[PDB]
Formats: structure tokens, C-alpha cells, sequence
């Protein structure tokens, strides 16, 4: 009938009936097939995207209270009958508003989706040049910054059609720092991003050499080839690393971009696939003070803000790991804060996704969550999603992950 | 032909060619079916018995270096011929070493298993009264303990027979502290424990109304009824709390046993099932610090050593739980330290299971791990393990989970 779920906390059950509408020990594997939605140069065969297709236009009429029963019968006729005439459809902007909320909210790996009905939606389903691609981009940016209170937003380009004709951008996120090597051996700035700075310097891109320095958005539009546009200084927003008790952090010099936006993922939808849609949220501290800023791939502080705070960064069993990070985790929030500019605590988060929680099973019994994302990088079993048992599942829409562009791409020159 | 498996944070690639040799989307579920071995009041089947006691025959002559073939062809018949003869069969006490270890080898859960092969085995194989067991008990608590430095240790009790016959301690772990109601309402001691405490009661055990009162023995032996003995004082060693910097830690009068014996898993071998085998290693901070001690299910002491820290406690964003959590952990290891009782943090757990890991792929390509487990209750990501991507897998031997007694047993009076 349905699957028992307990939160050894509260000890509280719940009925997943949700999980029934799914698809199809692969335990904490990052990318795997089943989350990955693919290239294709062949249109998507009728048969497949006829019946997607009435399921979410029944998806979309089932959804208001006040359920307009002609419009809904009208609407999949219309739609059977467009998807006759020309093969693919194209949906209301209502619907793709619908369409972007639901992936939100069917996105196992998100902390933040209490916010799933609170999202701004950019139609840039007309672009046809990556030129006009990163002016709507630009938008993007300067509307979600709203100078540090930031706003949810999602521009959704062109969908894909025959496969030839992909819209993608070529970035990881939309705003990202740079990550060079060095003659002396040493790799500055975000380790992490080494190949795609590469890329960038490959499609002539001038490298500053520099710690924070913000890479180019690679654009590609209709199948086309990517086109490289430096983001415009003025709009990319960044908060400066500040401890509110040791002076000698801001003599860390260390800084972080407000605007967390994925760029690489794919909206599916209805049958329908969009290759390029980037959204954005706002940050959740434990991602800079812990992620970015801990991690020995990426900016790889840890050590560094151990000794500067006197501890026997040599025993492992003093636990100096543990008080460290703790303190740039306050650096962090204390410096956001301070800069006015929005974000949020992992604790908070977490009490706010298992309010979300509660919502999704009463209001649909049951909500898709991977576990192995949604507790926080550091004070796991201290937040309450850490005892929340839950069931993975792919729904739709939904919000794939997408084969890197660069591996498959019939270059022109 | 085989997973390729990486670890995000070194970047090495591993080849898992061992999860070929498993059994038979559940994401954080606590006790799967899949992890457990229940009742059975019928034989084991000899079809089924016979080849999985040739596997196991095979796996333990296939394990030595100057294979002995003579050894083995002969054991397998004496082996088959046993099995015709009798039914079920038994193992040389080498084998059920062997077997000890494999299960503890593959245990999916287990963060300390770099010791695998450095296991204590008691032979209890002849035991036939709960007086006897709990006198195997009190040797294993003994021998295990030995005045701080702490040896991992396992008890093997008969084998499950026909299955009304089953030998069974009732006790979650053989050192464990009580969870008493209480007239105004609060809850003393381990909550966690308020239901087995109660049965220790109505088995007429004398309720010392404490906050850590060592809960009773009570067993089970040839399926008979459970009998309870109260473990002798003398035997169960505890460290006292003390902060290295906090004076006013010790006025919190906490304490916690340095014995961590898991009591209720069923070993499962060549098909033959040991549903009483109790086994034990040694603690690792985290699990006293954090579990034990923070949780708001157990003894949850998190804002009370908040508030004697001088911090906003009524601040979420203020990351006091994150500051408190990691002083007791250090009470925790520094009190362990002090009073000489064996103790290992988890910083150091990470990266020997790490260790661990590359010679079980190496040796036998391929490592069972349940991430969810395996990644420290706090400061995940700072740990290497979290990186790490890996399988969950049922191997054999293995140590099941099995149905909590009292809820199915025949009961005599
Ligand atoms: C409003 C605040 C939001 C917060 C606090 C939030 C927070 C997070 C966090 C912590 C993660 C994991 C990030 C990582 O470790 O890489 C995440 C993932 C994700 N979020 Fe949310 N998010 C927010 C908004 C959004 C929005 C507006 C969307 C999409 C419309 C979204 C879609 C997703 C998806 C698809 C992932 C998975 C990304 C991946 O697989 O790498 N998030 N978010
Ligand atoms: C020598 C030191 C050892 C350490 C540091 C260690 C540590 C741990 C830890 C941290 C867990 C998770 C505990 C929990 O959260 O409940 C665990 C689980 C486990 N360990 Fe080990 N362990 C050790 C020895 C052993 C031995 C000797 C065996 C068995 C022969 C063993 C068998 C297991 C099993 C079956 C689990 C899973 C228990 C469950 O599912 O609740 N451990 N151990
Ligand atoms: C729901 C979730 O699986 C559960 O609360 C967890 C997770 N991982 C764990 N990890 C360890 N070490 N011990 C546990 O009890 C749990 N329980
Ligand atoms: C191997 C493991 O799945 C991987 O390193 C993880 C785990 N969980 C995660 N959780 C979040 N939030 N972000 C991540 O990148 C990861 N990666
Ligand atoms: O907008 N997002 O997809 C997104 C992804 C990751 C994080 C982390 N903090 N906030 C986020 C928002
Ligand atoms: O012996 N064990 O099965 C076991 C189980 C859990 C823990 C936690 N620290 N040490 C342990 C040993």
C-alpha cells in the first residue's frame, strides 16, 4: 500500500504513497546514470512524449483548487493536436512557471525547498545567439543579487528539439572562481575548477592570475559553438571574510560571491527537455565556511586558520579540526550578516526542511530526499535531518544532471 | 566487468570486483529487512544448507597461503557427510574464528574494522543454561575490559538448531545504562532504554532510580525463557566526564561505561545461524560525545553545557550547539585519556578505516560500506570518509540484525 518511515527523534511515522509515481548498492555514488538525462540528435519518438505529456498537462489542471474542468480537456486537445502537427509542444508560461516549481520541489538533494513556491521565472524560450544568452544571464544575475537580498530565480532557455540544436552553458554555476596552477607547483585559488579554467584560456580568455577571480560564462546557443563573455564586475557581489573576534581573519584575506546559482542542469518536463535553464538560491553557510573554504580539493583553509588560533594542529585527537572550522563557519555568517546580504545557518535550514517535510507528506504523502545531500557537512546527528529517515526517488518534472558538453560536442572549428 | 569508484577528495579511481559475491530506493532506513535474519521454527533446509556450508568450506581453505589440498578435499566430504548424517553441522573452532572475523570484515557499518583480523574468539558453543551464559558473559566483560585497555573480544553461543531452541540475549548491548520514567513527568537516564527497562521490571529486576544504573542481563538459552542476573559491579568499568579547561564540567556529574559490546546480532556462516554471539571493540568519542550524550532522544545534556559556556543559546545562527557539541567531545576524549581507557576520536577513526579500505580492495578487491553509518556524527567533510564513494553489500559471513525477541517468543510462563 504504501512504505512506514521513522524519525528517530520525535519517533513520528509517515506514509510515503508518493514514491509510487516514480520511474525506474549504488549508495553514495555523486553522478550516477539514474540522475543523468543525456545527449540525443533524433527527436523524442511520439509515443514517449505524447503520454508525458498528458500526464503533466493533468498534472498542471489537477493542481488548482477551483479545477476549470473545459480548460483542462480543452488544453489536451490543443496539446495532443500540436504534438501531431508540428511533434514537440510548447507550454503555457503558466505551465513552465508550474513546470519550475515542481522540479524545485521534486529535488532530492535540496535543503532549501520550503521555497519551492517562491521562485522567480526568467522566459527566455525566444534567444536564439549566446549573445542574447548572456544579456538574459546578466539579468539573472543582477535581478537574484538585488544588492545581498537575494531572490530565487530561474531563466529557462530554448528547449531541446532535434539534439543538434542543445542551448547549454558551459559552466558549473554561474558565478565561480578561478583556479590556475603555478610555476612554483602550488595550484591558487579554486582547485576545483582547474580543467574548466583551462577551457576558458583554450577559447582565449585572459587569466589574472588571482585568488578570486571570477570566470567567464561559456556560452553555447541552438547546437551552436560556445562564445566566452566575462561576467560584469559590477554584478558580481561578493562578501569579504571577516571574524567577529579574531582581527588577524580579515588578514586571511579571504572573500566569497553571494549568488549560488547552478548553471549545468537540465529541465524535464512533460516529455519536453531544457538543456539550459541555470537557477539560483541563496547560500547556506556550512557551503562556503565548510565546503569551499575546509575541503583539500578546493581552497583548503583549514589548516592555515588552525595555527593562527594556537592549537596542536599536530595531535588529530585535540579535536582542533572541529574548533577551527566551527570559527570560520562564524566568519562566514558573522561577515554575510554584517554585509547585509542574505544567508542562512544549517541548523535553521534543517529545522526548516523537516517543517517542509510535514508539508509535502500531508499535502501529497511524500517527498523525495537523498540523505546523503541533505545533512549538513559538519554537526550531522546536531540537526534533526540527520534522524529523519527518507526515500530517494526521481519524479517529473525534474532536474537532471547533464553529461559534461565539453566531452560530447560536434566542435564546427 | 567490474564499478569504478572515486574518492573525491584524492581523486583516485577503485575498481569493486568484489560486489559480485553479494546476496540480494531504501536510502536511510535503520533496519531493513535486507539486514535482518528472523525466527524459523523448521530445520534449515539441507538443499539449501549444503552448498552455502561447500561455499564457506571453500572460502576458509582458499584463505592461506600453503594451500593444503588434501586438508580440503577431505574436509568437504567429512563436511557433505555430516550434513547427510545429522542435518545441521559444526565448525572447527578454527573455522568459527575465521568466520568471526570475515563477518566482522564485512560488517557495512562498522568505521573499525582496520582490527578485523585482531579478534578475542570464546567457544560458549557448549553452554545449555542461562547460568552458564551469563558466566560466558561475565568472562567476555572481563577479558574485554582488562582494566582499561580494552581488547575486542566475541562469545559465540549454539548455533540455531531447529529454532525453538535459540539461544538469545535480550540486552540491545551487555553494558548499558536504564531509562526510568519519573513522577514529574521527566524522563532519567538512557530514554532510549524506557521500553527494555520496563521488561527488566516485569522480570523482577530491582529499579535503582538513577541516571546511570547498569541495566540487567536477560537471558535466553536453548530457546527456554529469559532469565536476569544483574552484572557484577566490580565488572563494568566507567570514565568520569571532566572537562581539560571547564571546572564546572564535573559538576554535571556525567559518566559513561568504557565497554561498547553490541549483544543482539546474529552471525550468519556456511548457512548455519548463530542468533547469540555477542562482541564488543572499542569506543570512539563521537559516539559517547554525540549520540550518548547529545541527542534529544538520550541523554541530550547540548544546552545545559551551552549555558554554562556563557552563549546565546536562544541564537541558532550563533552556532552555539556547534561550539558546545565539540567542548564535550573533548571532555569525552580527555577523560577517556586521563582515567588510561582505551579510546579513539574519530578524526583518527576516518583515516584508518581509509587505510583499511585500500587494503581490502587491493586484497580482495572490494570493501562493503554504508557511508550513511560510516561518516562521523559531526564534522563530516572534514573527515576523508565522506569523500569517499563506496557500495553496501551483503557478503558472507555476515552479522544480521534480527527481530527483537520479545516480540516473537513462545513463552513458557
Ligand atoms: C532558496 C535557497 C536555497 C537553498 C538554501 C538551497 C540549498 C541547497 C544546498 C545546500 C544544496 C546542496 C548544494 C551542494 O552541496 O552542492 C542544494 C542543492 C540543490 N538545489 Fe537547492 N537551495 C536553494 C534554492 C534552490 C532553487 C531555487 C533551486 C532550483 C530551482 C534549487 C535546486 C537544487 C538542486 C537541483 C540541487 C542539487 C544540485 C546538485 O545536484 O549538485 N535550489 N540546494
Ligand atoms: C575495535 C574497535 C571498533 C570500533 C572503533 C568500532 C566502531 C564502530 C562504530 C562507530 C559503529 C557504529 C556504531 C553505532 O553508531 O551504533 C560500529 C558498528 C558496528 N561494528 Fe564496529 N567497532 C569496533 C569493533 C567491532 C568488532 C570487534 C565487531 C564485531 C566483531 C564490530 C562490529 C560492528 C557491527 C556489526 C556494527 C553495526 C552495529 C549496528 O548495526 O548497530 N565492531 N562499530
Ligand atoms: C535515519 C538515519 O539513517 C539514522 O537516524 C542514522 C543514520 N546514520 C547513523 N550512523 C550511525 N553511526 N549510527 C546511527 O544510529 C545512525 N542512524
Ligand atoms: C562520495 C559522497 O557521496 C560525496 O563526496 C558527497 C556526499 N554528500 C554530499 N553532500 C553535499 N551537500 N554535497 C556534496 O558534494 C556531497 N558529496
Ligand atoms: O540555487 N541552487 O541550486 C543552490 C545550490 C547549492 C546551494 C548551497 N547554498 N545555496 C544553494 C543554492
Ligand atoms: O563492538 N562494537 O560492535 C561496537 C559498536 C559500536 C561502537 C562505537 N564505538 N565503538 C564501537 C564498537
Amino acid at each position: 500500500q504504501y512504505v512506514r518511515i521513522k524519525n528517530w527523534g520525535s519517533g513520528e511515522i509517515l506514509h510515503d504513497t508518493l514514491h509510487h509515481k516514480a520511474t525506474s548498492c549504488l549508495g553514495s555514488i555523486m553522478n550516477p546514470k539514474s540522475l543523468t538525462r543525456g545527449p540525443r540528435d533524433k527527436p523524442t519518438p511520439l509515443e514517449e512524449l505524447l503520454p508525458h505529456a498528458i500526464e503533466f498537462i493533468n498534472q498542471y489542471y489537477g493542481s488548482f483548487k477551483e479545477a476549470k474542468i473545459e480548460e483542462h480537456l480543452a488544453r489536451l486537445e490543443a496539446v495532443t493536436k500540436e504534438i501531431e502537427t508540428t511533434g514537440t509542444y510548447q507550454l503555457t508560461l503558466d505551465e513552465l512557471i508550474f513546470a519550475t516549481k515542481m522540479a524545485w520541489r521534486n529535488a532530492p538533494r535540496c535543503i532549501g525547498r520550503i521555497q519551492w513556491s517562491n521562485l522567480q521565472v526568467f522566459d527566455a524560450r525566444n534567444c536564439s545567439t549566446a549573445q542574447e544568452m548572456f544579456q538574459h544571464i546578466c539579468r539573472h544575475i543582477l535581478y537574484a543579487t538585488n544588492n545581498g537580498n537575494i531572490r530565487s530565480a530561474i531563466t529557462v532557455f530554448p528547449q531541446r528539439s532535434d539534439g543538434k540544436h542543445d542551448f547549454r552553458l558551459w559552466n558549473s554555476q554561474l558565478i565561480r572562481y578561478a583556479g590556475y596552477q603555478m610555476p612554483d607547483g602550488t595550484i591558487r585559488g579554486d582547485a576545483a575548477t582547474l580543467e574548466f579554467t583551462q577551457l576558458c584560456i583554450d577559447l582565449g580568455w585572459k587569466p589574472r592570475y588571482g585568488r578570486f577571480d571570477v570566470l567567464p560564462l561559456v556560452l553555447q546557443a541552438d547546437g551552436q559553438d560556445p562564445e566566452v563573455f566575462e561576467i560584469p564586475p559590477d554584478l558580481v557581489l561578493e562578501v569579504t571574510m571577516e571574524h567577529p573576534k579574531y582581527e588577524w581573519f580579515q588578514e586571511l584575506g579571504l572573500k566569497w560571491y553571494a549568488l549560488p546559482a547552478v548553471a549545468n542542469m537540465l529541465l524535464e518536463v512533460g516529455g519536453l527537455e531544457f538543456p539550459a535553464c541555470p537557477f539560483n538560491g541563496w547560500y547556506m553557510g556550512t557551503e562556503i565556511g565548510v565546503r569551499d573554504f575546509c575541503d583539500t580539493q578546493r581552497y583548503n583553509i583549514l589548516e592555515e586558520v588552525g595555527r593562527r588560533m594556537g592549537l596542536e594542529t599536530h595531535t588529530l585527537a585535540s579535536l582542533w579540526k572541529d574548533r577551527a572550522v566551527t570559527e570560520i563557519n562564524v566568519a562566514v555568517l558573522h561577515s554575510f550578516q554584517k554585509q547585509n546580504v542574505t544567508i542562512m545557518d544549517h541548523h535553521t535550514a534543517s529545522e526548516s526542511f523537516m517543517k517542509h517535510m510535514q508539508n509535502e507528506y500531508r499535502a501529497r504523502g511524500g517527498c523525495p530526499a537523498d540523505w546523503i545531500w541533505l545533512v549538513p557537512p559538519v554537526s550531522g546527528s546536531i540537526t534533526p535531518v540527520f534522524h529523519q529517515e527518507m526515500l530517494n526517488y526521481v519524479l517529473s518534472p525534474f532536474y537532471y544532471y547533464q553529461i559534461e558538453p565539453w566531452k560530447t560536442h560536434i566542435w564546427q572549428n
